[PDB]
């Protein structure tokens, strides 16, 4: 029978709360067995340094062992055939979650003076997006609603019951905002909420609604 | 049953009001924790110099941080032949919503003074895009019913009620004009509305309608 | 049910009524603020020149603007390793609708004279294509019917009501008649109308319709 | 609901009885205003030569103005390190329908001597093609009926009423018969008839018919 | 028939509690018959070293025989201008499940010293993953319900019975967490929980749910 | 075709049509001082097909 | 040179000569039907050097 079919987007933007650094810690030894513990031990060294450095046992995570040879490669003074194994090298990954964003430089710095490199990789995130994401959903529906209103009129019909709603799309995900994404964003963004700025994350929801024409 | 099914396409075109701009402030260190503050304050330096050229708060917002190493790069001195970290460089983005066109050079050269940009990406959207879109939309539908009618009239039938509208087409983008758009833009412009012109934002919406035949 | 379903298209060509110039203003000055100023000024200069020159306000329009940084780049005796910013060029653009052809030269040569640029970039149209298009539309439908009848005779069946009509085609473009289209166009010419000229503009539509078999 | 469904295809060939000359008068000035007034003049001249050379008015048409700046380019001894504009070239297109295909010679040569052009490359049609297509159609459908009837004996079933004919195919531009497009036609031509040859236009048609069984 | 339709997506991460070593014993003969009898021997040997090195029988497996001729190749001083066959190399694969992931070192090194292989590249799983997926599922569907409920208020309609759940998706291979696959997870992780880290396996699930409205 | 109609093929096995006509140029070379080409005449062909029955 | 001799440089600091002369064409495009180019005029320059004493 008679209907109107609209999609409409919904759109919500947010600044970062936390930072999350992935830090891998590796030391190495002439053999696996020793590399492994030589790691374990130094591992335990570093989180101690953190738990003191001010981050709770709830903001720390471990796991993901990695282990591989270390070779001596053929050169002038070769007479070695291809490589030969001079030891092994082992790292486990450990992530640190810095709450209180102004505390990164502090912690970031430590994470270096202790080894492990990996500057904080600008993985600033937020923790409950679910409310922000969710907000964009609520937006999107009500948008698309006000889209059918517009449509029904200019076509002179009354816009009826909601027969169908569907969000099947690739799920809402924190696409952050930088140089290339400039116009296509602010152009697609909410009128007179705040202005929008680089480095923010943006959550779009898109849905599909179908109303009875009547 | 019987029907005529057409796609109508409305379009509207407009004139930038505001000019939004992205400038980013970056200072440096020998270290994270140190230089992050060297950015954190140099910010509110220019967060101020902005109200002092008179930008409101509604019009000023920021977020996002980028902390990354600066290295030192091998040439004829070098050594360890890689480069290596001499410190950190942190940026933060602040965006500036500037209304009143002819007033923008003021708040732009305010930049080149304080750093934060070279040239501008100079992005200018307009007052309420939801408004212009919404009329390209009404225009579209209207254009469809228009089309349908030319059709029935030629085919010797009557045009009936609308039994379906839909636009599930991906929602419209402010769409500035290049020289290649040239003609291809001239096409869609309502006859004898203001002649169109370069740099204008262009909004197409495209929509699908079925009326019953009678 | 029993139905005979065909597509038909008809098409329409017309030599252009008008010419639309996209013209712009070079003015640049060693900061942004007086860049636009010096622009705004050299602009209103030209306008008065255009109006006095014979064309109306409805018949000319503008808007949109970009300030691009102007540079000095490395060369000989440039102990600069890389570019600095020595000024700004601001320019904006103004469209000039020229109804009444034999005027186009007199007015183009003012685009030469005062300012402006190379241009006119060969932009011609007909004021309302809207009408030419519709006749296409109408020839297409009636053409569809033409086919239907033939078929129906060939198959020995009379044709009924029109059960349906469809134009789901993207709206028509004024695809100009040029070399490559010489033949192809010639091919779609409705018979024994005036022939077509190169440089003309061809409006063209295709539409599907469906008859019951009487 | 039991049906038999077949594609039919028609065939028709033909000898161009026409020629159509596409010509361009371009003359040039140091300014644009006088660009055309010089073309416009050179035009009504060349136009006249033609009516008196024996061409009817129904056989002539025009439009297609084109205005191109004319520059000078760098060499040994030059400047602006570049090209700079010295004038304009203005060209309009006039097409002429030579009926009585044996008259193209008289009318072709007289053109090379008006300075008009060295083109007028082979372009020849038949100007009552509608009549030819229409046959091709009838063969098509009529042909489909043949298949139908074949299939239904071969399966030992009755051929019934015609429930659907469809021509949803892109209609038949005419066919100059090319080099390697050679046998396609030979292969695809009708049985027991007079042969075919290059430079012949040929119009095909494909149609779908569906009869109910019994 | 009015429904609301959503995709849900679950999330689960985890720490490898295992290691699985893939190894190859290859020894070679001048003939094939003795190829294996020499491998087959070298085998039950290496197999034994392992059971006594402390490996359970449930943790060992084999198969995968491979027989490759061994040739000599042209140089300065050679013939058949080519390679010709001098023997065979026979290799069988034995895989070993190291439970108690802290024991891989003992069991890894002892392998390099059986001459078995320089592989055993990082391969680690969790051996009760079924239990983890199953949660991820529950979050998924349970998550979909959340969306559903959101959408139906935002449109002001009631969420009803569940009419269709579907998982037609290719089931969840586990996820080592890669370098640039970095934030995807961070972004895609569940709210209010303990963090994630590289080398963690992660199992996602997407499910479709459809509820009737009212 | 006279030569053919005598050569043994009936007016039913012959076909004509498809005129073709194009310039003939003098192309630039050593002794150029001609700018690109210049038109020294024209060349014309019509196609004519012959249908040989009796394959031998 | 009148403009120069007034602009402050003596007849000893000026030189001329080296005439150059070449066609100016209209090149083939959409709206061609022109064969390669055709000569719409000519363009002429002579070189003239000016010797500025007193570097400032």
């Amino acid at each position: 029978p008679a209907r109107i079919a609209v999609t409409g987007e919904g759109m919500m933007t947010a600044s970062p709360d936390m930072a999350i650094l992935n830090l891998s810690v590796l030391r190495q030894a002439k053999t696996a067995r020793e590399a492994m513990t030589a790691n374990n031990e130094a591992m335990t060294k570093v989180l101690d340094a953190m738990k003191k450095a001010g981050i709770e046992d709830r903001d720390l995570q471990t796991g993901g062992i990695d282990i591989q040879p270390i070779y001596v490669y053929p050169d002038d003074k070769n007479n070695l055939k291809e490589p030969t194994i001079t030891g092994y090298s082992v790292s486990t990954s450990l992530t640190v979650r810095v709450r209180e964003l102004a505390n990164v430089g502090k912690i970031l710095d430590e994470s270096v003076t202790l080894g492990v490199n990996q500057g904080g990789d600008l993985n600033l995130v937020n923790d409950n997006p679910s409310a922000v994401i969710n907000e964009a959903r609520k937006r999107a529906v009500a948008n698309a609603i006000a889209k059918a209103k517009t449509l029904a009129d200019a076509a002179g019909v009354g816009l009826g019951r909601v027969v169908e709603i569907s969000e099947l799309s690739r799920p809402p995900m924190p696409m952050p905002i930088a140089r290339g994404q400039f116009r296509t964003m602010l152009a697609a963004a909410p009128d007179n909420s705040v202005p929008i700025a680089a480095g923010e994350n943006s959550y779009n929801v898109s849905v599909n609604v179908v109303f009875e024409i009547k």
